[PDB]
């Protein structure tokens, strides 16, 4: 039983896409093809924030009573310039929550551009080491690192990765996911 809620946003839902091009559909063609125990649930939703997910958990818990829960969460608090005391506070609940229903917990470090300055940015990346310390939740690398700056991968908006990007996320996927379930 390894059954992983994903609890995402846009990076996750298949945003401007098929939701069967999408990385985290591919990620279970995967799974499905080498023999392996792992189910995705993808939970995601385009849009979604810290605090608006921390409203949905309790009934995706109690929906699925999955094992592991796979937080990728933060860019649209970011983008949005709110405050990463209050992110990080629902960050830490719906961990939290999570561990409370018997699920283990990974966090995914999210970075963003400079929209409200440098210093905010690294405030807003390093909140999710300090919920990681705060939780033991596991920190996973961000997956859009290696996408965000190949042109051929990104959608005309520039924030949104495309189709191509798909296969590449689903492999830095595998390999996150198989490193935290050996963790």
């Amino acid at each position: 039983d390894n059954t992983i809620l994903i609890l995402g946003d846009s990076l996750s839902a298949a945003y401007g896409l098929q939701q069967e091009e999408g990385w985290v559909k591919l990620l279970q063609d995967k799974y499905d093809a080498e023999q392996s125990d792992i189910v995705l649930i993808n939970a995601s939703i385009s849009g979604e924030t810290s605090g608006g997910a921390l409203r949905r958990l309790d009934a995706l818990l109690e929906q699925y009573e999955p094992t592991h829960v796979l937080i990728e969460l933060g860019a649209n608090d970011g983008l949005r310039g709110f405050p990463v005391k209050k992110m990080q506070t629902n960050l830490t609940a719906l961990v939290k929550k999570s561990q409370a229903a018997n699920a283990m917990t990974a966090l995914m470090e999210i970075y963003i551009p400079p929209n409200y300055g440098p210093r905010y940015s690294k405030m807003f990346t390093s909140s999710f080491t300090q919920i990681s310390e705060d939780t033991n939740a596991h920190l996973m690398n961000f997956f859009m690192l290696d996408i965000a700056g190949k042109s051929d991968l990104m959608q005309n908006d520039s924030l949104h990765p495309n189709k191509k990007a798909q296969p590449l996320i689903r492999d830095e996927m595998y390999d996150s996911i198989k490193k935290w379930l050996n963790n």
